[PDB]
């Protein structure tokens, strides 16, 4: 179904941005250990 693919793409973009933010905050925690 095309709707499933579009929803997967949207959720995957959201998850990519979430994990990029997680990597940045991980770098911050490394900076303060």
């Amino acid at each position: 179904k095309v709707n499933r693919s579009t929803a997967l793409l949207k959720s995957l973009s959201a998850e990519r941005e979430r994990w990029e933010k997680t990597s940045e905050t991980f770098k911050n925690q490394m900076s303060t250990i």
